[PDB]
């Protein structure tokens, strides 16, 4: 028995909500260090087993010893409660560099020396390309071009709509290069960078991935790592996703990097000649290559927004003749890595009203509307008050969450200001923090039940009850999609279906893409904005 709640903490200006397990109204109070109450107030109930308690009118700073029956917990309120764990969550994309020295002034016991630094022989022949640099995907350390795409695109989306919280932020500033850009985008140029060498410059296509033919021991320190590396074929949906977000760079990069905006335009428009020229093949795993597949059967998606961001990145009408059709389709508006079409439709939208249909643009502006109610309703039928039912409980639970919370917000950038957006995103982190059934931090390094046993190669290896900080595991997935799971979680609810082991790659792992939308998302509640 015991309060659930954002163990992190909770902004000033912020909404403040805690929960617990009850069955009637129960007085809590919230108390200073030598004890005294400063507020006080009644829970109510929300269903299943749970009531909330609601202090939000508390704003002065500080901890407090929340009280409730015979149950405590401290909570902290603070002016940017969230600052140090955005920070940490930009940080993990540096800590998962390859090829890079990462110095222990910067990278602490997690320091080493360049990785996977030979070149990449291409499946089914004896050319070797070097692909150097970029991230390690996940818990491994493979690099995969499809997810690549999200990361960055939700990187650059964060630096677009929130670069003031982002400012107060430091990645690992000494292995990037001088003049320093802001924080999203310094972090997000080395992964751009890799991208662009996964570019075939006779076709112009994109290897779908480059990875060792299997994945090593979990005990495996990433220099340790001498297995060798190999280019997976061109794929239609490497090719469309590297499309749309090495445009989305063009764009934002443009007053930052020139060249780097330059490269990536006409990389971009390659990209799209490939597609063109191409069917619509789904990408399986070539033989003798055991890694991850990142297949998928749908690729209409993935044109839609190679096209949208070309739209946008060009500002040519032209482009809305292929873009419109596309976005006709009964396609799921979604951020990926495999359904991406929301990307596509903000890109459309974020182009200027003359480059586009009247009529066309109110109709998608309508759906995205109506989307949003959806995910609204769910919300407001679940305990913690996020947009999701039993059955989202997935693999990469957090991110589908998320994600959710990052389209009401992208939302707002195009006139659609639905009024949930951040009750939305504030219980996103609630939930994200300890606010769950679990009492489970799902970030590791922060809360009082941090996440301690990340499947995560680098942790495992240096000490496994002492990871890598900032980083967002899967979460929840009632599927029991590995052996950890199958013993230990049948029967119990979907969003108990986890459990802190280095071992449970389905409710445990970690991913580039799964901490892009927690950076946007947080970054979004640093940025208080209302009048
Ligand atoms: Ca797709
Ligand atoms: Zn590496």
């Amino acid at each position: 028995k015991s309060i659930f709640y954002n163990q992190v903490g909770y902004l000033i200006s912020g909404d403040k909500r805690f929960w617990i397990q009850a069955h009637e109204p129960q007085p809590f109070a919230l108390r200073t260090p030598e004890g005294q109450a400063v507020f006080a107030g009644m829970t109510k109930p929300v269903g299943g087993n749970w009531y909330v308690g609601d202090f939000t009118a508390l704003r002065v700073p500080g901890t407090y010893t929340l009280t409730v029956g015979t149950l405590e917990a401290r909570v902290v309120i603070h002016r940017r409660a969230y600052r140090d764990v955005l920070e940490a969550m930009l940080r993990f994309f540096d800590y998962q560099l390859c090829g890079v020295v990462l110095p222990e002034d910067e990278a602490g016991p997690w320091a080493h020396g360049a990785c996977h630094t030979s070149d990449a022989k291409v499946f089914g022949t004896e050319r070797a390309l070097a692909c150097p640099g970029g991230w390690h995907d996940a818990g491994d350390y493979g690099k995969y071009t499809v997810p690549a795409a999200k990361a960055v695109a939700d990187l650059l989306l964060a630096h677009e709509y929130f670069p003031a919280a982002l400012a107060h932020v430091r990645p690992m500033r000494s292995v990037h290069r001088a003049p320093h850009l802001p924080p999203a985008l310094e972090v997000a140029r080395e992964e751009i960078a890799w991208l662009l060498t996964m570019q075939d410059p006779a076709t112009g296509g994109v290897y779908h991935k480059v990875t060792t033919p299997s994945f090593p021991p979990l005990d495996t320190r990433p220099e340790d790592d001498d297995a060798p590396l190999v280019l997976s074929p061109i794929s239609y949906a490497a090719t469309a996703t590297f499309c749309a977000a090495m445009a989305h760079a063009a764009l934002v990069y443009r007053p930052f990097d020139p060249a780097l905006s330059s490269c990536c335009a006409d990389a971009a428009r390659r990209a799209y000649a490939w597609l063109g020229a191409h069917e619509m093949q789904p990408f399986h795993n070539p033989d003798g290559i055991l890694t991850g597949e990142y297949g998928d059967a749908e690729l209409r998606d993935e044109l839609l927004w190679a096209s949208c961001a070309l739209l946008r990145m060009t500002g040519d009408s032209a482009w809305a003749r292929v873009c419109e059709p596309l976005l006709d389709l009964d396609l799921p508006w979604e951020l990926g890595w495999a359904d991406v079409a929301l990307y596509g439709v903000m890109d459309y939208l974020r182009t200027p009203r003359a480059a586009v249909s009247d009529d066309v643009r109110n109709k998608v502006k309508s759906r995205l509307l109506r989307e949003l109610d959806a995910l609204a309703a769910m919300a407001e039928s679940h305990p913690f008050g996020i947009p999701m039912r039993d059955d989202d409980f997935i693999w990469g639970s957090n991110m589908v969450l998320l994600n959710r919370a990052m389209a009401f917000l992208l939302a707002e950038g195009v006139g659609v200001l639905h009024p949930a957006a951040h009750t939305v995103a504030q219980r996103a982190a609630d939930y994200l923090f300890g606010a769950n059934p679990l009492g489970q931090c799902y970030v590791t390094g922060f809360g009082q039940r941090p996440v301690r046993h990340p499947h995560h190669r680098p942790s495992v290896a240096d000490d496994v009850d002492h990871p890598v900080p900032g980083m967002v595991v899967g979460g929840p997935n009632r599927h029991l999609q590995d052996e950890i799971a199958r013993a230990q979680l049948a029967g119990r609810p979907a969003m108990e279906a986890y459990i802190d082991h280095q071992d449970s790659y389905s409710t445990n792992e970690v991913a580039v893409y799964w901490n892009s939308p927690a950076v946007f998302v947080i970054a979004a509640l640093l940025e208080a904005r209302g009048r």
